[PDB]
């Protein structure tokens, strides 16, 4: 209640607590002191953590059952940027430990509690027609870019070429970049096929 | 109200606040102190920001629920000039981040 | 004309251009003046010739 307040005989005044202002570029990281209920009506167990966004409230005052762990600046990806999230949060609201998720495209999100970025914001691979990448499968996979979603095995190599834009999968390694070698008619180079020896 | 003013017994005088003059080459960047309503009748939530132009008023006095962040000089492009805007405002009035 | 995420192409002529948000200017070129019975050797790095 706004105004002027007289404490009772048994009440005592401790300190004034002003709200935290939330915007589109900001969130608020709170921890439960004890088990309680918050203003959304959602139940909170001891210790668990969550974020309050500007879609919840524009001004939030930290309750007596909450701990302010800090303010979370937004993570924005542009249409030439991707990232990889370590320990992503799953459907049930738990961090999926030892897993990772490749988040690509122009997007804006908040790193939830426990989540983490592997190498910060990153750049998508745009390849000319004279440029290629040698890729290596870590697990068995099947890369889907067209109807020719080709399966690979846990140790394969394969070259990707062309004018296109590539983001590495979570189970693919870039090992090298290659350039086409320009050759005039009646000019050449000797190549070895190390698989067959020739 | 213009004139001479006697404060009541319970009122006290703090300070005089004069209007900001707006032109075609100028705007006024305001932030909400709290939730309120402004003279256009448009509702303002805590923290959100907007601009007041000379198409709104020629003289604006900052309310008690507003914060003057500064004066915005206009950006003019000639027929031989272009620019690129980072984080443009979309239809819904939000900055489109990373666009 | 449609282009793909790694293409190049030359734009020429008397005209006025502003770059798109998804296009990069990489170079400016000049026509090379040549009289009849005069020339230069060009390579097509795409095909090699």
């Amino acid at each position: 209640t706004v105004g002027a307040y007289l404490p009772a005989v048994f009440e005592e005044v401790l300190d004034l607590v002003d709200a935290v202002i939330l915007t589109e570029k900001t969130a608020l990281h709170l921890r439960a002191r004890r088990n309680f209920r918050d203003f959304r009506g959602v139940s909170r167990r001891t210790g668990e953590e969550w974020l309050v966004t500007v879609q919840d409230t524009e001004a939030h005052v930290p309750d007596v059952h909450e701990e302010v762990l800090g303010v979370v600046p937004i993570t924005t990806l542009g249409p030439h940027n991707y990232c990889v999230i370590l320990d992503p949060v799953g459907p049930d609201g738990k961090n999926q430990l030892g897993q990772k998720r490749v988040v690509k495209g122009e997007k804006s999100f908040f790193l939830q509690p426990g989540e983490q970025l592997e190498q910060g914001i990153q750049d998508v691979y745009v390849l000319s027609e004279q440029q290629g990448l040698l890729l290596r499968a870590l697990q068995p996979l099947e890369e889907g870019e067209d109807e020719e979603k080709v399966s690979h095995q846990a140790g394969d190599h394969w070259l990707i070429r062309g004018p296109l834009e590539y983001v590495p999968s979570a189970k693919v390694e870039v090992v090298e970049e290659r350039q086409a070698i320009p050759l005039d008619e009646n000019e050449g180079i000797y190549v070895q096929d190390v698989k067959t020896g020739k």
